[PDB]
């Protein structure tokens, strides 16, 4: 076959080893910064649970798939729990450079 390809290659930089930890948000910053934040999907309990046994399974479920931001959309009833969490995970970008 006529001869003509080409590897472009070149890595130097790659350190991934920071973890960071999901928390609650407020409902009203966690929807500014969600704005800065990416989504790595929604978390749900199916069956039925307790409601605050659901919400550490979820919460740490949640961090353990490497979440910043954690919101309990639903799941908070009580045992009938059929809900749903929502996650988010911090960007390589925000809002100036201050804390």
């Amino acid at each position: 076959m006529k001869t003509g390809y080409k590897v472009m290659l070149g890595a130097l930089a790659f350190v991934v080893t920071n973890v960071y930890a999901a928390e609650i948000m407020k409902k009203t910053d966690f929807d500014k910064v969600a704005s800065e934040y990416t989504k790595i999907g929604t978390i749900s309990t199916t069956g039925e649970m307790s409601p605050l046994d659901a919400r550490e399974d979820l919460i740490k479920k949640a961090d353990e798939k490497g979440a910043d931001v954690v919101v309990l959309t639903s799941g908070q009833t009580e045992n009938k729990i059929h809900g749903t969490a929502d996650i988010y995970k911090k960007k390589l970008e925000h809002h100036h450079h201050h804390h």
